[PDB]
């Protein structure tokens, strides 16, 4: 698909067998997710944005899918406003800007 | 063009007769510049990003140059460590996200 920016670029995933919506997030290094429960191992992490940091699990090989395409990567849980799809995934789903 | 997200999508831009560089933002719904002199009237406001807040000062009606077009629009300035083009002024050189 192609997506335009009028509004914000949601979009629907399936993680850990639950459907969130995330948002598509060029200026996101890293996928950040709203606290949830994945199974397996993870490390502490801290990820800072606009007006500070915030503390993180950090997940490696997880399942997502985005508008259908699977993707594996790292995912970040804690809290975070809203679920961000950062490039980390992006590019797995060969997602370009353009114009 | 087209800007795979393979690294950061960063851009020069020129504003208030400066030239800066960028980052193309389709998860910030506004656009944030660091700590610059824009001449004329603004308003104090607060952004919310991950982490927390911060105060910026919003500018109305402000000339950029961003990859050789000429867009016009609100501009936020403050202590953001990197500049954000948020989808304010992304929309107005057309750009799209596309899988
Ligand atoms: C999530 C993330 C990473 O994993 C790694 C690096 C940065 C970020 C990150 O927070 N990036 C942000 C830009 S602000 C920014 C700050 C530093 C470097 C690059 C961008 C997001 O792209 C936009 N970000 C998405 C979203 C994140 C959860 C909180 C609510 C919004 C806030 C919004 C935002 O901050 N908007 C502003 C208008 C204040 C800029």
């Amino acid at each position: 698909p192609q997506i335009t920016l009028w509004q914000r670029p949601l979009v629907t995933i399936k993680i850990g067998g639950q459907l969130k919506e995330a948002l598509l997030d060029t200026g996101a290094d890293n996928t950040v997710l709203e606290e949830m429960s994945l199974p397996g191992a993870w490390k502490p992490k801290m990820i800072g944005g606009i007006g500070g940091f915030i503390k993180v699990r950090q997940y490696d090989q997880i399942l997502i899918e985005i508008c259908g395409h699977k993707v594996i990567g790292t995912v970040l849980v804690g809290p975070t406003p809203v679920n961000i799809i950062g490039r980390n995934l992006l590019t797995q789903i060969g997602c370009t800007l353009n114009f």
